[PDB]
């Protein structure tokens, strides 16, 4: 001990560390600017979106340009997973966008790494879409009754993927979170969740709790665009845990 590339990621673990205890939730615009419109001016220099037909001015984490997870997220991912941090990916869209490839980008990347379970719920404001649901709120986690695999075999879509490492003496696995809104009716429930009701509310509040919080916006050329953009606005205050 210790080499320098050994004595340079203590600095950057260091940084790191000190960087999240004070930040925010990491928020993705995902692009079409094929499909956006002169409505929403975008910039790549502040990383930032106006929207004309608003007065707005949206500023994001990083703005990506047109496979998502090998391509832009690949990093972010990565990051968690080393700091062993609990934490989850929102993917809010108007239309229904992912999935299929988040499992490939998983079953290709990380299983030398990492033993995966999984578990996947549909939840309404239930069911347990990966039957051949209970759920509990614990200090430590949200736990499913959903029927468990491994990755080797109005309402919103809820994966827990649990990572347990390897080589590795730490029983404690990490939880990621995966969530699908689509449904632009889901929107205001998740606003509501940020600052007893309803097991939306109460879960995702869960979520924002006890798990580092990231979220892409699809920038389509739907209806609610504008709507989810705002929403961006809201949820640009979700502070990581501690």
């Amino acid at each position: 001990h210790m080499t320098l590339g050994e004595e340079l990621s203590r600095r950057r673990r260091l940084l790191n560390s000190i960087t999240e205890l004070k930040g925010c939730a990491r928020l993705f615009a995902n692009i079409i600017e094929d499909e956006i419109s002169e409505k929403l001016i975008v910039n790549y220099s502040d990383e930032s979106i106006e929207d004309m037909k608003n007065h707005k001015t949206y500023k994001f984490t990083k703005l990506i340009q047109n496979d998502l997870f090998k391509e832009d997220l690949h990093v972010y991912i990565d990051f968690c997973l080393k700091r062993r941090e609990n934490f989850n990916l929102f993917s809010v869209g108007s239309s229904n966008i992912t999935f299929e490839k988040l499992l490939a980008f998983f079953k290709n990347n990380y299983f030398d790494k990492f033993v995966i379970t999984l578990q996947y719920v549909m939840l309404s404001d239930s069911q347990d879409l990966l039957s051949n649901i209970k759920l509990k709120i614990e200090e430590s986690t949200i736990s499913l009754g959903s029927t468990l695999i491994t990755l080797d075999e109005n309402g919103i879509g809820l994966s827990k993927f649990q990572f347990f490492c390897l080589q590795d003496i730490e029983p404690i696995p990490i939880d990621f979170y995966f969530i699908e809104i689509y449904q632009p009716s889901i929107y205001p429930i998740l606003k509501r969740s940020t600052g007893l009701n309803s097991p939306l509310e109460i879960v995702l509040k869960k979520i924002f709790h006890d798990t580092k919080s990231a979220f892409v916006f699809q920038i389509d050329h739907s209806a609610e665009v504008y709507d989810i953009l705002k929403l961006s606005s809201h949820l640009s205050f979700i502070r990581n845990p501690k």
